[PDB]
């Protein structure tokens, strides 16, 4: 059948967490075959987090792990958690069929862009929407191959991508258990590049997208939340989860 | 019958203008019966959400109306042409049941709120999320009637609500075609209370989401995009649309 899409998400607590994993939900539930990994940066499972998974209406593993006394890239941690799962979730057996993607709490994904990983045999490779200080960011390709990168940020990078711009196959992540995100590099952003040298190498990179033309998926950060009129002593005779 | 639910989206041309739409109608197209009533502030309908329309993939309709300059309101002008259009085409019908609501383009929605606002027989209300300096502002509810409100702003509205915050019936907006949204309004945040007004009293009002104790809509917003990194100069040989 399909192989299965597993959809690694860091989350963590703040005022318009639930809604971002509502909408984000509303877009996951209706792609067929995906596993939803939700990991919270946090020593413990939230209730709020427990009871969102329950009511979700799509198949998923909750996961927790806090992130140490960390302007850096964060979630490293919460990612990790969702390889070592994986890793351990599937045995040296014979079945090893699935693609994952890392999907941050908050960002806008087309429906469009699952089919297209999908098929993603090592790594896959796709234009991202409003990152690096531009209106987006894409892989050079030419003959369907890679051989360039369109970026505001670090172009140098062996592997100038965003952590939203690519999948890795199930395989290739089971056959390089080594491979894991780190954040001992001084660069914030070279977690990505890292990562990727460890498992493939330009050349292999397999063009998403319509050759990386189309914009598929969006960073799309909420505006921090106004709670200046938040009553603190007359309080409202109920409390409700928001 | 099962009545239709019509969205009144206001939108405008940004950056992150097609993401938006996009999570939005990756909610909506789960919902059973619903019309996407879209209005573009400009002169002439945009490519990009004509484009997007054609393959957002639920029923639609385009609209668009210039906004005059306008720290004023905002949407008050393609608010009401979806008001007209929705006048215009139940001009005089039979077995119409409908319901609209106020959906702007940044806003998140639960799936459970439509099951919710599908009964609406005259207008029905329920709280909403991170609104008005809070984590959410409500109504509040005392034996299956509204009573008063919970909002840290002009609490002395006759409807002291948020425009997400409610649902009116296509019957209640037929019967009163000269109910309109003022933007004439010189008194701020009585956009909401003074439509209301004219069209039901709040011992009419319908309680949803458990007699207003559920959060099932939230006010989002992405904050500016950054293009500090956007070639001035020298650009990329395709074009890519974000």
């Amino acid at each position: 059948q399909l192989p299965t899409i597993y959809a690694i998400t860091p989350t963590y607590s703040r005022p318009v967490q639930k809604a971002e994993l509502t909408r984000l939900a509303n877009t996951f539930r209706q792609v067929a075959q995906l596993h939803w990994i939700l990991v919270e940066d946090a020593a413990a499972r939230s209730e709020l987090v427990s009871r969102f998974l329950a009511r979700a209406g799509l198949p998923s593993t909750h996961l927790h792990v806090p992130t140490p006394r960390r302007g850096l890239p964060r979630a490293t941690e919460q990612r990790n958690a969702g390889l070592a799962w994986l890793r351990q979730r599937h045995q040296h057996q014979r079945a090893q069929p699935g693609v994952l993607f890392f999907a941050d709490d908050d960002n806008t994904y087309s429906l469009e862009l699952f089919q297209e990983m999908r098929t993603t045999r090592k790594v896959s490779v796709w234009p991202v929407g409003l990152v690096g200080g531009r209106r987006y960011e894409r892989p050079l390709v030419e003959n369907g191959k890679v051989v360039g990168w369109y970026t505001g940020w670090r172009a140098d990078r062996p592997f100038a991508i965003d952590m939203a711009g690519f999948a890795v196959s199930l395989q290739v992540i089971l056959s390089n258990p080594k491979a894991v995100f780190k954040r001992r590099g001084s660069q914030p952003g070279m977690q990505e590049s890292d990562f990727l040298k460890q498992i493939t190498t330009v050349e292999e990179l397999e063009p998403k997208a319509n050759n990386c033309t189309k914009v598929l998926v969006w960073h799309t950060r909420t505006e921090k939340v106004n709670l200046a009129n938040e009553p603190k002593y007359h309080l409202d005779t109920v409390k409700i989860e928001v």
